[PDB]
């Protein structure tokens, strides 16, 4: 886990991320496919298709909403190693089934900073509170077997 100091800096940068949730849920989705376009091929109805026909999608929102939801629990409990344990296991466990692996979160780490800053700046000390966050999903990938 991280610290309650670690955890209340990861909240307050997602505080005005989540305050929008419905837009902002799609475009992180969106952002993350134009950064990393191997990543749309995970999904069946996104891949092949442009980032201009998942824009277009009536199942964008469904998507990227459940990914904003769960980050949120994930930002929520994130000062509780007990919480964690229990949500990174289960968030691992359901990635690998689906073939996603640890690389793939390698990729969300490495743009979600520079997401959050995209809607306000972020506290200081909330980027290292994010990447170490996502370090905790990275391993928790790896331990899965991904
Ligand atoms: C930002 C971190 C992420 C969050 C918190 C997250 C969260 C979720 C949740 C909670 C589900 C289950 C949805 C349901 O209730 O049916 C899910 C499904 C899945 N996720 Fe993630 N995810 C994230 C990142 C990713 C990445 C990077 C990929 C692919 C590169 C991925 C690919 C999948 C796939 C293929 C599904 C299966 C659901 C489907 O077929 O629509 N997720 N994820």
């Amino acid at each position: 886990s991280l610290s309650a100091a670690e955890a209340d800096l990861a909240g307050k940068s997602w505080a005005p991320v989540f305050a929008n949730k419905n837009a902002n849920g799609l475009d992180f989705l969106v952002a993350l496919f134009e950064k990393f376009p191997d990543s749309a091929n995970f999904f069946a109805d996104f891949k092949g298709k442009s980032v201009a026909d998942i824009k277009a999608s009536p199942k964008l929102r469904d998507v990227s909403s459940r990914i904003f939801t769960r980050l949120n629990e994930f930002v929520n409990n994130a000062a509780n190693a007990g919480k964690m344990s229990a949500m990174l296991s289960q968030f691992a466990k359901e990635h690998v089934g689906f073939g996603v692996g640890s690389a793939q979160f390698e990729n969300v780490r490495s743009m979600f900073p520079g997401f959050v800053a995209s809607v306000a700046a972020p506290p200081a000390g909330a980027d290292a509170a994010w990447t170490k966050l996502f370090g905790l999903i990275i391993d928790a990938l790896k331990a899965a077997g991904a």
